[PDB]
């Protein structure tokens, strides 16, 4: 199911870094990783608790379709992307956290708390605020648990309707051309000690799909790009994209 | 509000090409072209078709989803693409005529009739052979009677199911990056006289959409690549993708 390659740790020391990639070959089921003890580690979602969260928040009707703006609260932040209207597509493009946060408290403990049970997310714990509680609170995912979830998202076969999950698939959408297309959403722990980078999602090919995981040590914000150059330098090795 | 900015047609000549590229703001709406004539010129659909038509064939139940695979009947044909299996995205993607040709089949003459009707969709005449009738029947649309149709497609308000149109704008997915998102689909008429390229579509920004509509004088396959890269000069130049 699950093969360890330690060639891969070779694309983190290479960068002076720490990390896990996470491959899910959908056709083969066949499934790799750098490190199996990381790739099972669970840590904060940060800005990936984007996914569940806007599929509860469209399922509920809290949000009405991907159209609908988020009016800026008019408060200056320090992320320049945030200062300004979204909707789910801006919202999640940008990871703004103050829309998440208000999707979250219209949703409520009670419903997010079962609705992250049904979705088997994680531990399933939203202990902490029921607006932070996946940047400073109880909630944990690991690598591997982030597959089990997208590919239940992909297959349509998490307990949303059919419309939730293709309007969240839509919103995931970062990258495409001719070889290839890439659904994902990237993540910036930074609450809480490790300080680590997320990138989840999956790349469809003409006839595969192979989904990803990959979280890796963010001491500083300078090295957020390797979240993407990393994976895509695995992604590369496997000719998975040209 | 139409506007003609014949310093496009520079975009034509250097290829010593002729065409038109229509434009449409939708957050300001208004409309831009080089040549307000051929604009409302209605020539053969060719491949563009395979928008209605995927549309149809969802909204019927011919087609289940974009998973739904439609095997190579065995006949080898000149585009090597072809000669395998497609699902609606794959069909899409290499424009694969033999599947819309069985996607027509199976709508008929009369469900076909109705729907474009219901779409409006350009002179509504299917005239001709059933599976034919987009590539040498008498079926006509213009560059701005593609954009009112693809206006409809982006809102949902066709009058097909939401779902339907949610797949079949995925389908359309051409193009993505962190400045732009392009759904579209080319199309080349070889038929009949004259013989044209294809692109429509809209490019979709943070805030607002640019739906367009190109055709131009096709009359070697060696010009096939100037009908996305003109509509990029013309973006290029209206500083609407970078
Ligand atoms: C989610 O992971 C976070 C949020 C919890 O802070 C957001 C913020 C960022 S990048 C912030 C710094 N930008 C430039 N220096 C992301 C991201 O994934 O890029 N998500
Ligand atoms: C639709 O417009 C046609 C169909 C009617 O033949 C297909 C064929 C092509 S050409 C593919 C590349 N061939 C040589 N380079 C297209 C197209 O739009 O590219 N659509
Ligand atoms: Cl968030
Ligand atoms: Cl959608
Ligand atoms: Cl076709
Ligand atoms: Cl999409």
């Amino acid at each position: 199911m699950w093969q360890e390659n330690k060639s891969w740790n070779a694309h983190f020391t290479e960068h002076k870094s720490q990390g896990v990639v996470v491959l899910w070959n959908e056709n083969k089921q066949q499934g790799f990783t750098n490190n199996l003890k990381r790739a099972n580690q669970a840590f904060l979602p940060a800005s990936t608790f984007a996914i569940p969260n806007s599929l509860i928040a469209l399922d509920l009707g809290v949000v009405k379709d991907e159209h609908q703006v988020f009016k800026w609260d008019g408060q200056t932040r320090d992320i320049a992307t945030w200062n300004r209207d979204h909707n789910l597509i801006t919202a999640m493009k940008y990871s703004v956290v103050p829309v998440y946060q208000e999707f979250a408290r219209q949703i409520g403990e009670a419903r997010m708390s079962k609705m992250l049970h049904a979705f088997d997310y994680g531990n399933e714990d939203i202990s902490g605020n029921v607006d932070s509680f996946w940047l400073d609170g109880g909630i944990r995912i690991s690598a591997t648990e982030q597959i089990s979830f997208l590919r239940k998202l992909y297959h349509n076969k998490l307990h949303v309707s059919e419309r939730s999950q293709r309007i969240v698939k839509q919103a995931m959408l970062t990258e495409a051309n001719g070889d290839y297309i890439i659904r994902a959403k990237t993540g910036y722990s930074t609450r809480i000690e490790p300080k680590i980078g997320w990138w989840v999602g999956w790349v469809e090919l003409d006839d595969n799909v192979w989904f990803f995981a990959m979280n890796m040590d963010m001491p500083t914000s300078d090295g957020l790009g390797l979240r993407q150059a990393i994976t895509k330098e695995v992604l590369k090795q496997e000719k998975i994209i040209p």
